[PDB]
DNA sequence: TTTTTTTTTTTTTT
């Protein structure tokens, strides 16, 4: 929506790649407008010049996915 | 964008819960028009009426993310 | 080769 959305980076979880269109695929923890620190998961360009949209994970959320997840691995 | 997307779940991942909206989060793997089966992450309508948008996990997604996010629990 | 949102969306053949 808007040109520059505030944010900042409170924890850096876990990097994937980039796509094939650049899209730096990654899974961060960051302040929404600097105020609402939450896990979010997006792509940003190659450059890191600009960002996209993807969604955001609650508490709620990370930790029963989490919990099912690794679990689903074992 | 259309009134139904054609769709099928070819396997259920992890089920979370609803929000003050009703907002089913869910985690299942479906085939895109019924054609690509992969695994999407969103939220659905509490009586399961609507859908809405979230994001696609591809393999090479799912399977670096899964395999720190499993370990991060470790 | 999307141009990111201070918690009542109406889903897209990578």
């Amino acid at each position: 929506m808007a040109d520059k959305l505030k944010f900042e980076i409170i924890e850096e979880l876990i990097v994937l790649s980039e796509n094939a269109k650049g899209w730096r695929k990654e899974l961060n923890r960051v302040s929404w407008n600097d105020a609402e620190p939450k896990y979010d998961i997006r792509t940003w360009s190659p450059d890191h010049e600009k960002m996209g949209k993807g969604i955001t994970l609650s508490e709620e959320e990370f930790g029963v996915l989490l919990k099912e997840l690794g679990n689903k691995l074992e």
